[PDB]
C-alpha cells in the first residue's frame, strides 16, 4: 500500500517531466516565431507520453 | 493518513490532466500558425488545473 | 515513510504550480500573436523552477 503510493507517484512525476519537456519546446517555437514543424511533432511525442504516464499513475492509485 | 494522501494525489493527477489538455490546444494553435476560441478553451482548462492543484494542497495539509 | 511521501508530493505540487505559471504566460503570448520577449523569458524561469521541484520530488520519493 505504501509501495502502491510510491509506484503511483513515480508515474505522476514522469508525467510532469514530460510536460516540462513539452513546455521547453513551446518556448523554442514561440521564440522562433519572430524546424518548427519538427518541434511540433516532438511536442506531440512528449505530450502523448505525459498522457500515457498519468493514466498509469491513476490506474495504480486506484489500487490503494 | 493513507486515505488522505490518496485523496490529495487524485487532485494532483487531475491537475496534470488539465495541463495536458491545455498543451493539446497549445499544439493546435502552434500547428495552425505554421501552415481565439482555442485560446478561450486554454483558459478554461488551465483554471481547472489551478483549482485541482489548489484542492490537492488543501487535502495534503490535513495529512 | 508517510512523512516522506507527503514531503515528495509537496515538491510535486510545487512543480505543477510552476507549469501552470508557464502555461499562463503561453496563453498571453499566443494572444499577443504585449512583451513577447519578457513573456517568453518568464516562461523559462518558471519552467526551470518546475524542473528543480520535480527533481527534489523524485529524490525524496526514492527515500521511501
Amino acid at each position: 500500500n505504501i509501495n502502491k503510493l510510491k509506484s503511483s507517484i513515480e508515474s505522476t512525476n514522469e508525467a510532469v517531466v514530460k510536460l516540462q519537456e513539452t513546455a521547453e519546446k513551446t518556448v523554442y517555437v514561440l521564440t522562433a516565431l519572430q524546424d518548427i514543424s519538427s518541434q511540433i511533432s516532438s511536442m506531440n511525442q512528449s505530450l502523448q507520453q505525459s498522457k500515457d504516464y498519468i493514466k498509469e499513475a491513476q490506474k495504480i492509485l486506484d489500487t490503494v
